[PDB]
Parts: structure tokens; sequence; C-alpha cells
């Protein structure tokens, strides 16, 4: 079983998942001195007014908030994307301390956490079909910068004590994902991958320029989750981030000057 420990962590994933050394792996470092403004890039259209959250789950690697994805209600369009992508889940990556935790970096800067809002391309019918395609997913990556407490996160923080160990889940209705968005939707974009095994190269990454805030106390609550399940030794869920991978032949485009 892959994980984030010394023995089963990112450095070793290529043994069981050889695509880990592929041509379009994520995350990447975003060099603002080389990412090119593309004035043709469209504004992002985020339509979450009618999103329906359902549950929250500790999967042993992160926690996921799952949404109903039966209809074109909660959707991402525009930006670099063709067509409509439905929100299916979001999750976070975070550190053992406030100085690290993000997967993407900006000029090598690491944030305390990173939010991934995962969407799939409706041209492919469902998530499982979409992940087999290079344009199957669109993921909105949002940095969390330590500062003031974020009221948009509080409902998540307040439920985490009910999903402490792997396999636990809880009902989680009426969560508004709009509260996790920054004011500006300026972004960088590039083609990449899932950041966990199976590391499939099926993602259009859309990384927002503006972080959202998080208080130190809020991100300390993430660290009270555990990677392990029942009967396994206790292992705090911290440093569940993959480090940046080679950009190779790819171009990171900026939507903003
Ligand atoms: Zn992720």
């Amino acid at each position: 079983h892959w994980g984030y420990g010394k023995h089963n962590g990112p450095e070793h994933w290529h043994k069981d998942f050889p695509i880990a050394k592929g041509e379009r792996q994520s995350p990447v470092d975003i060099d603002t001195h080389t990412a090119k403004y593309d004035p043709s890039l469209k504004p992002l259209s985020v339509s979450y007014d009618q999103a329906t959250s359902l549950r929250i789950l500790n999967n042993g690697h992160t926690f996921n908030v799952e949404f109903d994805d039966s209809q074109d209600k909660a959707v991402l369009k525009g930006g670099p994307l063709d067509g409509t992508y439905r929100l299916i889940q979001f999750h976070f990556h975070w550190g053992s301390h406030d100085g690290q935790g993000s997967e993407h970096t900006v000029d090598k800067k690491k944030y305390a956490a990173e939010l991934h809002l995962v969407h799939w391309n409706t041209k492919y019918g469902d998530f499982g079909k979409a992940v087999q395609q290079p344009d199957g997913l669109a993921v909105l990556g949002i940095f969390l910068k330590v500062g003031s407490a974020n009221p948009g996160l509080q409902k998540v923080v307040d439920v985490l004590d009910s999903i402490k160990t792997k396999g636990k889940s809880a009902d989680f209705t009426n969560f508004d994902p709009r509260g996790l968005l920054p004011e500006s939707l300026d972004y960088w974009t590039y083609p990449g991958s899932l950041t966990t095994p199976p590391l499939l190269e099926c993602v259009t990454w859309i990384v927002l320029k503006e972080p959202i805030s998080v208080s130190s106390e809020q991100v300390s609550k993430f660290r009270k989750l555990n990677f392990n399940g029942f009967g396994e030794p206790e292992e705090p869920m911290v440093d569940n981030w993959r480090p940046t991978q080679p950009l190779k032949n790819r171009q990171i485009k900026a939507s903003f000057k």
C-alpha cells in the first residue's frame, strides 16, 4: 500500500506506478518569471450556487468531501477548458507545520496547505471513464496561506473529529464550496496528473493566483486526523503532499498579466 511514510512515500511510488516518472506529472513549481501570459485564455466560470455536498470521508491519505454529480449543477467551464466539468469531490494536502504542505509551489514558495476541487468532463459520462482520458479532469488548486481564520472552512474543521481514522465517514450536507474560493479567479494552467497513485495523466490543472486564508488553529485540526485504521499503529495524517515534479516539455500559461 502506497502512502507518505519513509518506506511507501512519493520517492518509491514509481516501483508500483511507473507513470510516476512520466512526461506530465504533477505537482510542479510555477516559475512566475517563465510562465507566459496568454491573453487568449478565457475567464474561469465557476457555478457552485446549486452544489449538493453529501459526505466527508477519511480515505487513509486525506479527507474527501463528496458531491452529487448527477447533473450539470455544480460545474466548471471556461478558462482553458472545452465543455463542462462536474464537481465530484474536494480534498486537501497539508504539512506537519505551517511552513509546508502545498503540492504546487510558486517560485519555490510552499503554502501551509492546498485545496483540490476535482471535476470531470461530461463528454465522458462519469468519473471512472474520464480518468482514462488526457482531458478527463479539471482540478482547481487553491493555496491556503496562514493568517486570519477562514469562515468558509469552519464547517469542515468542526466535523473532522468524527472521521479521525481511515475508513470513517460522516454525513456532510449543506456545505457551500463557494466559501473556499478567493475573490480573484486569475490562474495558471498546465496539463498534468493526479498527485497520488495511480498518478494518471488526465488533469487540466488550474491553479489560482490568489490564496485563501487559514488560521494556524484551523490547519492544526487537519493534523489531528490519522492515516491509520482500526488495529493499526497510530500515525498522524501530516505531510500528505507530493513534491514538485519535472516540468519537462510543458508550458505553464498565466491568465493574467
Ligand atoms: Zn489532491
